[PDB]
């Protein structure tokens, strides 16, 4: 499912993610944007160290998810990766909670702190009612 901006901004809020470990939602939004562009069926290999990165959220295999092909890999979130492919996002948002609650926090992704960090990003959340 390839959410709309206000559709999601609105279903996270649900979920309870604003300010989710200090983590405001225009934060969450923008971190979907940049990983998936807010679609939930978004996959990723990483030929670099074989692990995959699956859905909204571009969460790893390496530590949050189990996809059995991934060398080392741990499972944090105690999902099946396949679960971060569905079309109702809350598995994903439960394991996204779960990677925050480490001490980097939402630092944890890259693509936040190259296009999120320092940032104004009202923008993802303006005028959709949250
Ligand atoms: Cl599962
Ligand atoms: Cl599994
Ligand atoms: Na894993």
């Amino acid at each position: 499912k390839v959410f709309e901006r206000c559709e999601l901004a609105r279903t996270l809020k649900r979920l309870g993610m604003d300010g989710f470990r200090g983590i405001s939602l225009a934060n969450w939004m923008c971190l979907a944007k940049w990983e998936s562009g807010y679609n939930t069926r978004a996959t990723n290999y990483n030929a670099g160290d074989r692990s995959t990165d699956y859905g909204i959220f571009q969460i790893n295999s390496r530590y949050w998810c189990n996809d059995g092909k991934t060398p080392g890999a741990v499972n944090a979130c105690h999902l099946s990766c396949s679960a971060l492919l569905q079309d109702n996002i809350a598995d994903a948002v439960a394991c996204a909670k779960r990677v925050v609650r480490d001490p980097q926090g939402i630092r944890a992704w890259v693509a936040w702190r190259n296009r999120c960090q320092n940032r104004d990003v009202r923008q993802y959340v303006q005028g959709c009612g949250v």
